[PDB]
């Protein structure tokens, strides 16, 4: 079915010059674009964005990345939205990314591990969750 | 528990200069508030919102009502916020809630059925769509 | 002339619970409010919002309090209302407020020079500055 | 000296697909992405953005076509920004643009005088004012 995903394009990524060509491939991909914003997480908001991860090992790092620079953040929407943009920025490994998905967003753009220019929605739940806490339905249009 | 609904103050609320007596009332009431904004819904963003009440008669009437000029919502949290802040404001009808709810906010601020000062969420599942609708996370502070 | 000015709600009147009071007063003092949130200054946003002291001696003291808590801004439109919203909130020092102008917001809901309950803006230049500081003009309505 | 200035990605351009490369040629240009967003005037917000053409013969179809669909912003900082970008988009009739600027944004993706991709402030006054009319602090980081 048609479904509503979240992506923020991350400071590396954004620091690369690299938020155009981004935009461009997920709308060669046939994704419309249903909301678009340039903005700071500060670190609060960005822990409570990452809440899930909260015990992780790399919670803390995340956290100061994902608050060191503006991201910039869409809704994509279309066919099967979930997955497909999960497939298309590839595994979060940017190095992996290379290795197994070539062609992959993470694989153009990024750099490691944390610096890897990109985050999308990981399943419904998550889509829904992520983002509210990032756009009302008054910035969707 | 602890809960968190959505207000809005409508149209004829505004003009009769009702904001501030409102908000305040909530305050006395002990509710926090965690997000505050005025805006305009569009005609469309109005149909949206109330999007359960589409097939409804007033429909039409409600929502060129709600996009007829400037409200404000506000996100109130609280111990039992939801059922307690639609009791604070009282039947939909202001009439029967000047006859049956005197201090509720719609005895003392609406005006009949339709101009009837004020929304309030009627349900969690309605309180999450509606929160969301107007705040994002980010807003809510 | 008819004029636009900004009033912020501070974090000491926020946390008193005085906020419905305030805008009750601008209302019934005869004024529209145009614009109206509730956000969160970050440390950054409050130095840049307040430049022109950035060498006076309370700077960093103003800018840590101002960034220490939500608060609420307006934008309050009315014939000459740069100079009347001044006058209503009365001098900086809270205490001499309430010695001098006893029915003013300082004297009213201000603890001291610090936590003085609110923010106005003190000319057509600094109120031109302000207001775009905070909103645009799509948050005009 | 380092200046902003604001586009705004029209109707015409989002259908096309253009965003990504539009903003990848600013991008490329050497200016700095400060504020960015997607939203939708209302006839009545893109009559006030656009107000000094009100008198003009144009006036109607232009405030009809800018609030037709969801457009993007951006604010774009750099060396002598304004006049730089001016004209890296070429002249408004996108026809003439093909014929004397070929590598100008409107040369690529216009179409003639109405839909011609997109908007750029035209001298300091107007950018001042377009910004801010799109943009408060608050969204600029």
């Amino acid at each position: 079915a048609v479904e509503r995903t979240l992506i923020i394009v991350k400071p590396d990524a954004m620091e690369k010059g690299a938020l155009g060509k981004i935009l461009d491939r997920f709308i060669q991909e046939g994704f419309q674009i249903k909301a678009l914003k340039m903005f700071r997480f500060t670190p609060e908001k960005a822990g409570e964005f990452y809440y899930v991860h909260r015990e992780r090992p790399f919670f803390q790092e995340l956290v100061e990345f994902m608050s060191s620079g503006p991201v910039v953040a869409a809704v994509l929407e279309g066919e099967d939205a979930i997955k497909r943009v999960r497939e298309i920025i590839g595994p979060t490994d940017s190095e992996e990314a290379r290795k197994v998905a070539p062609n992959s967003i993470r694989a153009q753009f990024g750099t490691d591990k944390g610096k890897n220019a990109i985050h999308a929605s990981d399943s419904p739940e998550s889509a829904q969750y992520e983002i509210c806490f990032i756009f009302s339905g008054l910035e969707i249009v």
